[PDB]
């Protein structure tokens, strides 16, 4: 109506844009969780809608990365343990969740596989160290039949 | 100055707000890449620097996400193929980075360590197989003393 209230429709407009802009940026540093408050006008309803889905995916996202980093370091701890010979440590994947949680127990699902046929071999071995020969070290596919076939080789030694 | 201008500017604004609108929306799903504009007016401008910061964290956030995805693939992967006796595959940390990256070198180099030792194992097993006494197996720390011990065991059952 006067040229007051095109100078006042400015400063209001510079200003709700301003809000957007701190939001924004306390989006760039971690402050996800102090939701964003109600649209300051009807044009501005869908902006602020994607601002809270912003702040949501962010937010979430942020909690996966977080895992990874619980995930390289549960690793790393159990990589020293292991070389230790602590080989009953594992990643804990109960205190991880989503894709994390997946790929721990996959970790120690692939080391155990592993450990198991030292335990058979230990097992056979510990026999036929100790007397009877009459236990057989189980038949392994691929290139673990290496272990298969050594393990006979000082069989048949022993066994005559 | 006029009922027309405040009116006019009110659409604007509403425009602009409106263009916020669906650039949010843009990021809400994977449009990172395709850069925002300049800001269509000084006020807008400190706004419009954080749209560019946060696409540019949404990227970078999602490519490392990435990441981790063919990182539980590679390891499902390594895990099929050692299950089949193909110990030799590992994760291919080369096209992986940052704590992907790391991780994967992690599990190959925990695997390789517990590969090492049955190599050792099916190395004087089999020399102790095939004759000769000489050889002794590693001394191993923790629990992996075990296989030591029981190498050692058989060791004397043949020698003597
Ligand atoms: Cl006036
Ligand atoms: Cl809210
Ligand atoms: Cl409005
Ligand atoms: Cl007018
Ligand atoms: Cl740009
Ligand atoms: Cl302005």
């Amino acid at each position: 109506g006067s040229h007051m209230g095109l100078f006042n429709a400015h400063a209001v407009a510079q200003q709700r844009a301003d809000r957007i802009a701190t939001l924004l940026q306390s989006f760039a540093d971690g402050q996800l969780d102090t939701a964003v408050g109600e649209a300051p006008a009807p044009g501005y309803e869908r902006l602020y809608d994607s601002l809270r889905a912003l702040q949501r995916q962010l937010r979430e996202q942020r909690a996966e990365l977080q895992q990874v980093e619980s995930l390289e370091a549960g690793l790393a701890e159990m990589s020293r343990q292991h070389e230790a010979g602590w080989i009953d440590q594992t990643i804990p994947a109960e205190r991880l969740e989503g894709r994390a949680a997946r790929i721990a127990k996959g970790v120690n699902e692939l080391v155990a596989a592993h450990i198991a046929v030292k335990m058979k071999v230990v097992s056979v071995v510990t026999a036929y160290g100790q007397g009877n020969f009459e236990p057989l070290m189980d038949r392994l596919p691929g290139k673990k039949a290496q272990i298969t076939e050594a393990i006979d080789g000082v069989r048949e030694r022993l066994r005559g």
